[PDB]
């Protein structure tokens, strides 16, 4: 029943559901079948960085993903988020594995949201930055297999003692406080998110991916959303 | 049972419990009997601004209160907050009225918290800014008589339709997300808070005050904490 | 010879050079003949707010202008700033009067610029905020008739002792430090500017306007750029 | 003739001028003879981080220096900066070598300054962050042997082609824009600086150190200020 808007880092393409034949970054609006995609030259075992931006004037959701010493990949999609999401939402990170696997490690995550009203100097804002995750992270709602504190990192999916990633795993982390993305008097609403990740797999075909998402505040992991469903969607429709 | 650290803007001095004979700003550490106070030339009906700062290196809690076109009042107290408060806390605003009354209106509130670890570029941070309050403020926990949306403001205590403040009222507003003020690897922890208020009363002796406070995450208004207890303390001890 | 990109608040339309028949907001790219315009319901004597945003991924310059209690005006233009401006630029405010006049008062101005590289956590940033201007503002380059300190405000054009605006006046204020808007390794470059202004005139036809601009670092007021040229352009071509 | 306030990371103690017998961090107020010092367990070849903080209410300059996986060193000194420095200043980094040497590499540098007035919401601020230095850094004033762009870093002292540090070298980098640290209506003025450095030397006795400093805007490297004088002082008095 959840309303999901997500930017996915898809490591394992599922050609049967519309995905192109290569790893890619995509913009999902209420469906795992990305509205827009871009080729992503994913690097197994390297730390990458994803930047997501949006503003209510342009109504364009854009994302850039890069690795040090390499060219970046970019994808954009024209979408009015006020027509898709509710006034109050929660933001988070999600990841999954299935028959194929990979570590879905988050080393840092920052988010800034601003609502500027027509009143003079009337700016509402929220900003959080995690460069370090502790074992008891009270400002995060951890769902599924997600855990914090392992090396000061956030492990979205299960990783065994020896560091090996596990299959059929799903986990998400949402910021505790709801985020206001629309107000009747707002002249401009905008946000920017940044996260660094480490996707590693002993396999030649790692899976399934990581996604930054925005949802209704009471969002929970849908049943059997491991694998291609990224812990965000109930089905492949 | 709550653990309270507060900076109070005391409009009605209670000489019977140690308060000096004039309105004052004070620093309360687990007791309504301020550890330190400073004369405050309170102005009925004018908008004022309070700034509170602290850092774990200096271990000094300081606050400054001012009104436009006037000199400010300042108070400081040497206190190691790690020895008083738990690792995770919630921050908020509290106010009360008793036999004497006043409006306890908050027009804006900002807070910034930073935890810097010994790891290179390892900074965790939280920042929120409210310059406008809407009727349904989901990122705030409103307790007691506190309400939002009235003129885009936060009314900590009850105010009737005609704008007149009510007696025997108590209310608090806490930010939804818990705040991390200590971590084993932190080299410096600091915060700064700023809020603008409007205290107005048709009476010559307005009461009782507004306080910025930090407490255990599950803090609630103590029984019969109206009046001099500022919705923070269970007794005058 | 200067390279100018500007967002103008045009109070006096010059139909002879292409302007629509009403006050408007426009986006100027190296010419006073706006590439794009939008109707602006200017209010004589009221304080307004302008917000300008841009990012290198979307390559879209957008601006929103509003007044309290009123609907806002918005204008956007698709332009790659890297193809127009040099790597290093200076940002500022400009205003002019001619036969017709108005006060071109700036009460506040903020600017944030970010350059994010492909290196992990490699973010360069610049941010300044002026909510108050002092008589000797060393971090601003004042050109022409611009002065600071009058009521803690920045007066872009000459205003006499009695508060009356003067005709045939031109002035600009640029931030002292050059701003970096492009780097070979940058994956995303973005900026946002906000300023509050007070345009007042004893006349029914106030003139000429205020503009936020970006230019080459050594930019100076072109000869005879009073009136319609806004202290930015050498001619009306 | 310059007015200097500095926080030094002294790698080579000069017992003849008062320094303790070990590497240390010190707070210098117009003299190379530190007002206060603290033992610093310097690590040759490791990247460290220094944090400096101050505010006009407490009038206490504090600094913390740390390395990953190690305990930090801290030093504080009670000093009213308004009684030492002029209203407008420039901030920067300085370093030197003499008969003994070391690399004085800066990998990142951030600074935030705030001036809060008694007027409602009257906050002036300046913030810059360098996580990357380019060959032509126009927003920095480089003095002496200082250069940028080498590996995206700032080399305060001369380093040859093969990476070996050179002796008798001195260099400084100041932020281009002057910084306002006092205003007649300011109720609180504060700043915080953070920089990461890499001090490496092929020698067992590296020298001489790095210092974060604040000075009059027109400050220049004093004659023969190599070695123990850190490019900041004209003599050892």
């Amino acid at each position: 029943a959840d309303t999901i808007v997500a930017v996915e880092l898809d490591t394992y393409p599922n050609t049967d559901i519309g995905d192109p034949s290569y790893p890619h970054i995509g913009i999902d609006i209420k469906s795992v079948r990305s509205k827009k995609t871009a080729k992503w030259n994913m690097q197994n075992g390297k730390v990458g960085t994803a930047h997501i931006i949006y503003n209510s004037v342009d109504k364009r959701l854009s994302a850039v993903v890069s690795y040090p010493n390499a060219d970046s990949a970019t994808v954009s999609y024209d979408v009015d988020l006020d027509n898709v999401l509710p006034e109050w939402v929660r933001v988070g990170l999600s990841a999954s594995t299935g028959l194929y696997k990979e570590t879905n490690t988050i080393l840092s995550w920052s988010f800034t949201s601003k609502l500027k009203s027509n009143s003079t100097h009337e700016t509402n804002a929220l900003h959080f930055m995690f460069n370090q995750f502790s074992k008891d992270q009270k400002d995060l709602i951890l769902q599924g297999d997600a855990t914090t504190g392992t090396d000061g990192n956030l492990e979205l999916t299960r990783v065994s003692s020896n560091g090996s990633p596990q299959g059929s795993s799903v986990g998400r982390a949402l910021f505790y406080a709801p985020v206001h993305i629309w107000e009747s008097s707002a002249v401009v609403a905008s946000f920017e998110a940044t996260f660094t990740f480490l996707i590693k797999s002993p396999d030649s075909h790692p899976a399934d991916g990581i996604a930054f998402f925005i949802s209704n505040i009471d969002s929970s992991i849908p049943s059997g959303s491991t694998g291609r469903l990224l812990g965000l969607f109930p089905d492949a429709n």
